[PDB]
């Protein structure tokens, strides 16, 4: 599909057995999703943006469709106030930037 | 062009007459440049990241190209840990999602 961008980039993904909510973010390099009790191991880190770091848990290997499109990598997860898809997955989508 | 996103999407801009490096953010509405003189006036905002918020001057109606493309529109200036060019802009440009 192609997607414009006059509001949000939002999208349905299942994570976790889940449904969530996405921005599609070409901005953020790692995929950041909010608090989830996910099984198994993982690291922490801390990540930033504007306004400063926040704490994650990195989660390696993490089933995840988006719109449809199955990938898999890494999930980054932690308080973070929007949930954002970024390139680590988007690329396994297919997805480009077109102008 | 179509832009790929195993790199991040860099993209040089022109801005105040002086050539710079920013990223295509879908996930910013908003678009956000590091400290710089731009000139004319400018507001005080604040704006939210994932890491909370900062403090910004936001210039109205300014020209700026990017990758090529015109666009005339608001600059928010201040402390982001990279340029960020966002959806505000990019739909000026004719920017989509696609996959
Ligand atoms: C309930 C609402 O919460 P809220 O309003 C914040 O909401 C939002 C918070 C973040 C975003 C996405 C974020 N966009 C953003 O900063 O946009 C600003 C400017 O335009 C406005 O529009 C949206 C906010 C304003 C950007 O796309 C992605 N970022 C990196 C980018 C800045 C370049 C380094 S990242 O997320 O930092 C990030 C860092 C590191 C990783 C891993 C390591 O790779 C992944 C992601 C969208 C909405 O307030 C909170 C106090």
């Amino acid at each position: 599909p192609q997607i414009t961008l006059w509001k949000r980039p939002l999208v349905t993904i299942k994570i976790g057995g889940q449904l969530k909510e996405a921005l599609l973010d070409t901005g953020a390099d790692d995929t950041v999703l909010e608090e989830m009790n996910l099984p198994g191991r993982w690291k922490p880190k801390m990540i930033g943006g504007i306004g400063g770091f926040i704490k994650v848990r990195q989660y390696d290997q993490i089933l995840i469709e988006i719109c449809g499109h199955k990938a898999i990598g890494t999930v980054l997860v932690g308080p973070t106030p929007v949930n954002v898809i970024g390139r680590n997955l988007l690329t396994q989508i297919g997805c480009t930037l077109n102008f």
